[PDB]
């Protein structure tokens, strides 16, 4: 996240770090045996890390759980990432309570203009390189389709929105993908793609997470 705050321990408590042996991609805690991710953050043998603030030390709040299962949206195009989402179920239930949370699926489609929330562990510079040990947070706005689309012509799906400022200095990076865009309590965005971070004109793009709601339910249900 660059230009963003640190959010504080465990107030994101939906917030979950995916770990290969290193952080490398965020995820969203659905439900207590379900973490939504990107589908372009898919690798085997994944630990699903809960309950995070400092992902380099362990602060007491955390709790780690291996991947049993990944499934990548079966309409997943890495070249142009549409349908960039993806579902990882854990080998055993996580213990729920305040700082370890699941997060609501929406019920209907967020607008151009409404606030969210973006969180992660990634990159906090926009030209170089500088990871924080603490999760980061940033509040911003989603874009009009047509701004988004006129910033990235012939890139932008229907399972795609932007968020963020066009004046740059704002965005979520590398490291941040999979990760939470929560609006008004529901995730609403899942940190996909852009051009660099944080450049002018060049905001961040996030997987439309309410046309997914019906695939994800149906997936759980039978997984
Ligand atoms: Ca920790």
């Amino acid at each position: 996240i660059v230009g963003g705050y640190t959010c504080g321990a465990n107030t994101v408590p939906y917030q979950v770090s995916l770990n290969s042996g290193y952080h490398f991609c965020g995820g969203s805690l659905i439900n207590s045996q379900w973490v939504v991710s990107a589908a372009h953050c898919y690798k085997s043998g994944i630990q699903v890390r809960l309950g995070e603030d400092n992902i380099n030390v362990v602060e007491g709040n955390e709790q780690f759980i291996s991947a049993s299962k990944s499934i990548v949206h079966p309409s997943y195009n890495s070249n142009t990432l549409n349908n960039d989402i993806m579902l990882i179920k854990l080998k055993s239930a996580a213990s729920l309570n305040s700082r370890v949370a699941s997060i609501s699926l929406p019920t209907s489609c967020a607008s151009a203009g409404t606030q969210c929330l973006i969180s992660g562990w990634g990159n906090t510079k926009s030209s170089g390189t500088s990871y924080p040990d603490v999760l980061k947070c940033l509040k911003a706005p989603i874009l009009s389709d047509s701004s988004c689309k006129s910033a990235y012509p012939g890139q932008i799906t229907s399972n795609m929105f932007c968020a963020g400022y066009l004046e740059g200095g704002k965005d979520s990076c590398q490291g941040d993908s999979g990760g939470p865009v929560v609006c008004s309590g529901k995730l609403q965005g899942i940190v996909s793609w852009g051009s660099g971070c944080a450049q002018k004109n060049k905001p961040g793009v996030y997987t439309k997470v309410c046309n997914y709601v019906s695939w994800i339910k149906q997936t759980i249900a039978s997984n």
